[PDB]
């Protein structure tokens, strides 16, 4: 896999981000998670923990798996780096997100967010509270 520049256009939920990529506006669902939506408990708490990710990286990047790229509802499947970390697993060592959706062929860092959802789940941290 290889990152790619974006940027920002705007934050939308814990999970869902508008970028920039290639000079075009998409929505990105991040992979292999899932945050609570917004009117559910830890979804205020998840849109702003992506949100202050992604406006305050200097440097947004996408990365494509090996698989489907963008979903059925036309959003990009990728995992976004905010100056380098990923928001994808940020969200997950938060107990902000749940390791959800892994799907065969774009599942690469699989085993990367259930190592830090362990984690997460033994601190007892938020959705594990
Ligand atoms: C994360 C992800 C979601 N989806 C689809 C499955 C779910 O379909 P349904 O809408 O039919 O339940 C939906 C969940 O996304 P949200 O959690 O954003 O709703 O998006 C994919 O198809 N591929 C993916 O990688
Ligand atoms: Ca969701």
């Amino acid at each position: 896999l290889h990152k790619e520049p974006a940027t920002l256009i705007k934050a939308i939920d814990g999970d869902t981000v508008k970028l920039m990529y290639k000079g075009q506006p998409m929505t990105f669902r991040l992979l292999l998670v899932d945050t609570p939506e917004f009117n559910e408990k830890y979804g205020p708490e998840a849109s702003a923990f992506t949100k202050k990710m992604v406006e305050n990286a200097k440097k947004i990047e996408v990365e494509f798996d090996k698989g489907q790229r963008t979903d059925k509802y036309g959003r990009g499947l990728a995992y976004i780096y905010a100056d380098g970390k990923m928001v994808n697993e940020a969200l997950v060592e938060q107990g902000l997100a749940k390791v959800a959706y892994v799907y065969k062929g774009n599942n690469t860092h699989e085993q990367l967010l259930r190592k830090a959802e362990a984690q997460a789940k033994k601190e007892k941290l938020n959705i594990w509270s």
